């Protein structure tokens, strides 16, 4: 089941344990401080989403979709996006409010490099591992890396967001709030989880956070 | 060349150098040490197949069929719901299981439903932490899953013959077929696999490279490369 | 058995085969080369406890109680507000130390406030890659993290006496007593240490699975299965 | 101290201790099996340089500079379009190479758009599965990548004088010189290198530590630390 942690959130990004961020409805930031009595931080800015990845890496974007990475507070990146993952300091993707998907290139003077399709939010794994849902509700994992032109692969159902750690730990929660995780079956794609939440962020390390729609933050109790 | 070690095992999981668990004829259940002195811890339970992860999961089945999952804790054991024979764990996120009517089965991270059917048929599974699937069917023949790369058959067959089979990540992939010979993968679908000397009926294929099997006569060896 | 390595240290750590590092006697700062012909290369500052990661993190304090953490440039080190006696890195995202009056902190990954109190009362600690952490206190009282999944009493009292700990990942767990005994985990907590032949004062578990040593006398140890 | 191991190789890339493969003068290509008494197996097609790395991504270019990437079925290769000279992957998503004319290229993950350039020269580069990025130009001159660090220059210049570099992680970074001697880094920027015994042309530096490298002779060894 689920864990409910005090506080309120509106975005949230789980890379590992460890290393878990999330976003308030004032645009507040916070990190997860490992002690579930007293389980978050507040970090200086103001950010609308988030990508926190296994290594450490944490990227974020504000609501007029400037570009941050956290610098371990925070250095932009140029560029505009408006829903952003980060897997691992390798594996970084945003989307931009129009819906036009980027992928990070490694070079700040340089950043992005526009991969084709639309989406309106995506996940970005440790292991290369990518998928993203359209306006729609429709799915995608991509394959572009791996010899097909088309970039995306179809997968059935309907998703608003998605969050994958890794290519065995992929989750999202459809615009009823019903939560799924992929179950790595292409013809049977998905199983429900009972709850219900607005966001999720899911890790490499099989760690998954996510929060409801009034702001309550919930950890899978798999255990 | 393997390294002989004390004890008796009667089938073997490695995930990594520091998580290697057996079980033996009896169906008690070990973990290996560290220290070759001093090989082998009994964990409390009774088991008849384990898979263990590089990430400390360890997941095993019982003669009846009933499904445990480690909890690292004082309790040691929870019972998940269902029945299996064949059981690999190659982390948290990719467990899956071969029932004794052959029926495939991956976790699905929920205790409360906690196994979605794979189709095919096989007799042994080998699961990986990069979420490589390998399998065996009775008559031998060698699978490797491909359901969640867009395949609708799910399951590509390599040419060669095993009756059990391991696969902690894509790069270490090891099996012994019904004669205990060993082989490798090497990697290449068309040239499959590499002949090993020596002599086992199960094996452990860890994600950091370790490799750990077990003998007919219960005989106990660690695979060492330099 | 162990494999002496050349050398004099008073406190060591290890994250990984190639991430290892230690201070002597008089403060001074060395890093394993990978190269036991040639095993330490000096690495300039001044530090009394130091703890490195398998992700190349490494963390430092000194006698006076300063805090560094290592930025991997010509600057060498970068000093962290705070005060710790013992300090411990399991990863850039898990790292932990406890201060001269026994207090435990969390690093927050916020340099401008970089340390959280978690509760209770510590002499060492020892954090991993994987989020696993232990610690002993000044009796020998061994404790389990356990403050981030629901306990509201943060630790876990395991059996046993240890003066200092290490914890690289879950699997992968050792300690030594008051007396230089050394023992590694069992992942049993109802029979939780297997001691180990040899005599330690400190000790570095590595994700990996690697372990390091160091004895009173200042002599160095390198762990050996094969 | 090295260990040989039979065969014959010109350039070879270690990404794990089950991800090693080379290429030989004729352009042949080989992948390490694990066992050191049968150690290669010859896998299809042609090559003048080789990146693997250790989830299993391998990486490759021609004489007539054409890109391959494995993948890891029987059509085995696929072109992937571009110029490249020499190639390093730390990972799927960590892929570099080096063209004729030095430019330096990193891939995008896009392979119908799959390069951007990054500024500098270069003619050999190493990547790792961290993201570190390691690279020399044809006058020896040694660099290490900052430009997803915030620096405009893009490069760090590191004191000394290597021909061919390999990083595999941040802690595990080797290259040799013009005159074949071995070198390893000490993580320290102000006192960089380390000579190592022995006589290599290339050089591969695993994210497990692993180590390879071969000789002008063709001659191939194995680094061995215990
Ligand atoms: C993460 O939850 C936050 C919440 O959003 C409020 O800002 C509140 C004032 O602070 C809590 Se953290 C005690
Ligand atoms: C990440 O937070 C940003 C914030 O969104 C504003 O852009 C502000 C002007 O700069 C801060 Se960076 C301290
Ligand atoms: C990622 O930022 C994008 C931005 O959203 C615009 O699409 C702009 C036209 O292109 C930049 Se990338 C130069
Ligand atoms: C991922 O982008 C999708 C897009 O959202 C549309 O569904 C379009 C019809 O197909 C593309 Se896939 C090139
Ligand atoms: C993930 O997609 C879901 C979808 O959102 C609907 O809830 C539908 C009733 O069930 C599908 Se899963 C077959
Ligand atoms: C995660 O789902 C939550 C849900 O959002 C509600 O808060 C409900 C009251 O509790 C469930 Se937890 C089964
Ligand atoms: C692992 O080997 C065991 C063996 O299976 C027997 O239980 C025997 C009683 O003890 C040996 Se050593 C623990
Ligand atoms: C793993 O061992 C199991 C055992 O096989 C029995 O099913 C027993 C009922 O439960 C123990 Se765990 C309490
Ligand atoms: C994994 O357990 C299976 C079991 O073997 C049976 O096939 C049963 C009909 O279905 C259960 Se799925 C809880
Ligand atoms: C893995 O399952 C195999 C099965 O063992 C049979 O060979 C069958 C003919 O093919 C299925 Se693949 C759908
Ligand atoms: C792995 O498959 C083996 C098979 O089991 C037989 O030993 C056969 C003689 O050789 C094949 Se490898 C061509
Ligand atoms: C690591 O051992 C050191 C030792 O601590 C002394 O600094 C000595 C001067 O040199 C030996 Se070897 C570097
Ligand atoms: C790690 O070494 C430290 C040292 O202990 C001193 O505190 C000195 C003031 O700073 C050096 Se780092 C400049
Ligand atoms: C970690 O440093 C501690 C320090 O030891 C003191 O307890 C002080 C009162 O609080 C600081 Se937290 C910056
Ligand atoms: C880890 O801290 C321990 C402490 O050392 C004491 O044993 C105390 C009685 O228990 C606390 Se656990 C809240
Ligand atoms: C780790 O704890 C040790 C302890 O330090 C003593 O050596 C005691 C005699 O043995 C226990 Se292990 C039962
Ligand atoms: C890897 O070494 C090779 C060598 O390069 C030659 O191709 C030779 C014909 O066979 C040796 Se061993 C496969
Ligand atoms: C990796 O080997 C390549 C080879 O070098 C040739 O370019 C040939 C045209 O393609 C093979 Se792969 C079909
Ligand atoms: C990596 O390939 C390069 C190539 O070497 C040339 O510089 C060409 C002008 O640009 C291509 Se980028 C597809
Ligand atoms: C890595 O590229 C180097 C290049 O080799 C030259 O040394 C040039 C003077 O500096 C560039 Se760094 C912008
Ligand atoms: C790695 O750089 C080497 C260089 O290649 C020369 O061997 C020089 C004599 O020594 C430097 Se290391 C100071
Ligand atoms: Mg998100
Ligand atoms: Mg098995
Ligand atoms: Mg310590
Ligand atoms: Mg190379």
């Amino acid at each position: 089941p689920w864990k409910g942690i005090s506080g309120s959130l509106s975005r949230i990004s789980a890379g590992s344990v460890t290393n878990v961020w999330g976003v308030n409805a004032a645009n507040n930031i916070y990190r997860y401080t490992g002690d579930d009595a007293k389980p978050w931080v507040q970090i200086p800015g103001a950010l609308t989403d988030i990508g926190a990845a296994a290594d450490g890496t944490v990227w974020g974007v504000n609501a007029a979709g400037n570009i941050y990475r956290y610098v371990w507070h925070w250095t932009q990146i140029k560029g505009a996006l408006k829903r952003i993952s980060a897997g691992s300091r390798t594996n970084v993707w945003g989307v931009n409010a129009g819906g036009a998907i980027y992928r990070y290139t490694g070079d700040d003077a340089n950043p992005w490099v526009q991969i084709p399709g639309v989406l309106s939010d995506i996940g970005a794994g440790a292991d290369g591992t990518v998928w993203g849902v359209n306006a729609a509700g429709e799915i995608y994992r991509y394959t572009g890396d791996q010899g097909d032109p088309n970039h995306w692969v179809k997968i059935p159902g309907a998703l608003s967001a998605i969050s994958a750690g890794i290519k065995t730990n992929v989750w999202g929660v459809n615009s009823a709030n019903n939560i799924y995780t992929s179950t790595g079956d292409d013809k049977n794609p998905w199983l429900g989880i009972g709850g219900s939440l607005v966001d999720i962020g899911a890790g490499t390390d099989g760690v998954v956070w996510g929060v409801n729609a009034g702001g309550g933050i919930y950890r899978w109790i798999r255990d």
